[PDB]
RNA sequence: AUUGAAAGUUUUUUUUUUUUUUUUUUUUUUUUUUUUUUUUUUUUUUUU
């Protein structure tokens, strides 16, 4: 199921507390934060919360994290290209005994590109088989505040981010039906401008064996709980600081490093354990190209 | 129930002082109140 967020306002994101300041880190909005906001709205409306809810991280509309096979033609530019139906043209021979070092040959032409896995990329145009793309840059501001009882005693600062329409995939539930606007950010009761959630057409994506684009920061296994095994993993390491309930005591702030978002992993088998989509991770999917947003 | 939270960018400061729209500039120069008109006509210093 697809959702739409007509944000068009200044909101915050992952903060890096420094002394007493706060700084923007992720140019996008992480699934955990969204899920927390959407569940807080449910709690406000009713209070009965459910942990079976999963929502993909939202990204600016018509944008997507970058993967390895979507590099930038310039070593310092922001213009990205890739082949139509690349993953079908890629993969495939993964069934065959084809050397991976030969598989990841990006020298389609002279002056071969350099990729930046996990960056916000905006679709641009057709341009025959090689689709035009552009890196996404957002607007940020600084909001500093004073502390009084008439007379200053301390100081604080914040960094807000400007976003256009936002899109994300969630779980089919009445929660989104009964929730319309969600306070999002570090300061939920101070600093929000405008927020809303729009339901749109249902989305049916298939998760099965084969090369899959890990939208969320996937993790192969945790605490020995094996989720899936991958032939070859292409991406980057990430650090996860989120929330998950294990029913009984405790169940907050579990820190476990993971794969960076947009990493390419060739998984050939899964497991039937407690899926980590509600924990905001493991939102892989099979796509023909980045045009899967359509 | 967002990793997560709660702080007014606030107090405080007069756009104020110095400077006269001032000096010089005669409402005067010229023009005869003259010009035609007889203080005139009528009347016995006088009678019974």
């Amino acid at each position: 199921i697809l959702i739409k967020l007509k944000v068009k306002g200044y909101i915050t994101t992952q903060m890096r507390r420094i002394r007493n300041y706060y700084f923007s880190i992720t140019n996008y909005i992480p699934s955990t934060t969204l899920r927390g906001a959407i569940l807080a709205e449910y709690y406000n409306q009713t209070g009965k919360i459910d942990e079976n809810f999963y929502v993909s991280p939202a990204y600016p509309i018509k944008t997507a994290p970058a993967h390895y096979f979507s590099p930038a033609k310039e070593r310092k530019g922001d213009e990205f290209i890739e082949v139509k139906r690349i993953l079908e043209k890629k993969e495939k021979e993964f069934e065959a005994n084809k050397p991976i070092e030969e598989i990841m040959k990006l020298e389609i032409d002279g002056k071969h590109p350099k990729p930046k896995i996990g960056s916000l990329i905006t679709y641009e145009g057709e341009t025959d088989k090689e689709n035009k793309y552009r890196e996404f840059s957002s607007k940020s501001i600084i909001q500093m505040h004073v502390a009084i009882d008439s007379y200053k005693g301390m100081l604080f600062a914040y960094e807000y981010k400007e976003f256009d329409e936002m899109w994300a995939i969630a779980s089919d539930s009445e929660v989104i039906d009964t929730v319309k606007r969600i306070k999002i950010g570090r300061g939920k009761n101070r600093g929000n401008k405008v927020v809303d959630v729009e339901k749109v057409r249902e989305v049916s994506l298939d998760q099965s064996k084969g090369l899959l684009y890990c939208l969320s920061p996937c993790i192969g296994s945790l605490f020995g709980k094996t989720f899936f095994k991958a032939k070859y993993i292409i991406g980057d390491k990430s650090i996860y600081s989120g929330w998950f309930t294990v029913d009984s005591f405790s169940g907050q702030k579990p820190v476990f490093e993971t794969l960076r978002e947009g990493s390419l992993v060739y998984v050939e088998s899964f497991s039937n354990e407690k899926s980590l989509m509600p924990a905001g991770l493991n939102f892989m999917l099979r796509i023909s190209d980045l045009s899967s947003i359509l």
